[PDB]
């Protein structure tokens, strides 16, 4: 029934937030709680800038986070992201559709003796990561590297001298997947591949193009949004499943109800719950003037609880209707992956409710919860087989 989820994350507790905008003095910081507040923020990207690092000294050399639109506004981003949706091919989208079967599969006969596992380890975050890197074009032999990667990442983000020595730690490991990605560019460029990197490459748009520190800084970005908060949401809708069982077997006997399961799961607890804006001028959201040049912590996780837009909105209902909820965002930041992600994710649910249909969550071993304060989910998911 209950959890234990990050200290910071009281709508997952089941609290009403007290103010929808508030302060946070010692982070210097202000959040929005409310759902029709958070969609008008993310809907409004030239007063709420996406380009939160202006605000933090110090700053990433240009090099470093050239092409990351993510953290890009118009009419930049409109350009990057045009560019990165134009590799986004039809074909090498149908073939990660054709290859994720297999996969799972492959995947689930690794565990086909095991009684006990963590089903995160074993399956919910491996799945994403081999798909992304299929995706990008990676040999297999590399994705070893990017769970390493991946890893390391996670471990930062989980914990001027200070300021110098967590810029080191994160520089050093930019420059080594910097590195790796350029030289797959260069090679793409002489011999073009049937992948992501070679259509980065390739893609023209009215007639700009992306050099390979753009192409490079890009993947990374794929990379980090890809494969942990798809993971994530495979692993929080099992867990979800296992304790809602009237929603399990509601499941189980109607298979169609497991895209309108994942969007539940999405909205239940959201596996980015939190995204950052800096405002460009003074605004009032709700009854609170913000100053300009603030950070401001955007909570999708909080504001899809609210109930002023959700009927029952600490209930889990896995067939859910209607069911906007800001999981995958809003507006022009909207999440480029989603459809990626909801694919992936339909076909890991199916296929573990038919391969592993006595699968329980561990009672002996409860699950750990990320403790990133913007992500809401899983870190691991000990279960047994039977
Ligand atoms: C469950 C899985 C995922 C979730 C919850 C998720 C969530 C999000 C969210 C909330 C945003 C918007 C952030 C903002 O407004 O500041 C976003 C953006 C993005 N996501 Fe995802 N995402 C997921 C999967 C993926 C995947 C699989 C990819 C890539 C293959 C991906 C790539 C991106 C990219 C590139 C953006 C940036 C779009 C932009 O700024 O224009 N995401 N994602």
């Amino acid at each position: 029934a209950q959890w234990e989820f990050h200290p910071g994350h009281f709508w997952m507790r089941g609290k009403r937030p007290d103010k929808i905008v508030d302060y946070d003095e010692e982070l210097q910081l202000w959040n929005v709680y409310g759902y029709p507040e958070s969609a008008a923020i993310l809907s409004n990207p030239k007063v709420f800038s996406s380009d939160t690092m202006r605000l933090d000294p110090i700053k990433l050399d240009e090099a470093i986070v050239e092409g990351d639109f993510a953290h890009t506004d118009p009419p930049k981003h409109r350009r990057l992201r045009g560019l990165v949706d134009h590799a986004f091919t039809p074909s090498l989208v149908a073939k990660m559709e054709s290859r994720v079967h297999g996969i799972i599969h492959e995947l689930l006969d690794g565990v086909e003796g095991k009684s006990q596992f963590d089903l995160v380890a074993e399956f919910a975050a491996p799945l994403p990561l081999i798909m992304i890197s299929d995706l990008l074009g990676v040999p297999e032999s590399d994705r070893a590297l990017f769970r390493q990667w991946m890893d390391k990442m996670l471990d930062g983000s989980e914990k001027v001298l200070e300021q110098e020595e967590e810029l080191h730690k994160e520089l050093e490991l930019l420059w080594e997947m910097r590195d790796y990605w350029h030289e797959r560019a260069a090679e793409s460029r002489k011999r073009p591949r049937e992948d992501l990197i070679s259509q980065l490459v390739h893609a023209e748009v009215d007639g700009q193009k992306l050099n390979d520190s753009q192409i490079s800084n890009i993947a990374n970005r794929l990379l980090v949004n890809g494969h942990l908060t798809t993971a994530m949401l495979i692993a929080n809708t099992m867990l979800c499943l296992d304790a809602f069982s009237d929603q399990d077997a509601r499941v189980r006997a109607d298979r169609s109800l497991v895209p309108a399961l994942l969007e539940e799961s999405m909205r239940y607890m959201s596996p980015i719950c939190g995204v950052g804006r800096a405002t460009n001028s003074e605004v009032e959201v709700a009854g609170t003037v913000i100053p300009k040049d603030q950070l401001l912590l955007v909570w999708t996780g909080a504001a899809n609880r609210d109930e002023r837009q959700f009927e029952k909105p600490d209930v889990f209902d896995a067939g859910r209707s209607p069911n906007a909820h800001l999981g995958f965002g809003r507006g022009i930041h909207f999440c480029l992956g989603r459809q990626l992600a909801r694919m992936e994710s339909k076909a890991a649910v199916e296929i573990l409710l038919d391969r592993l249909p006595t699968l329980r969550a561990d009672p002996a071993n409860p699950p750990t919860f990320l403790q990133v304060v913007d992500a809401s989910g899983v870190a691991t998911l000990p279960v047994v087989t039977q």
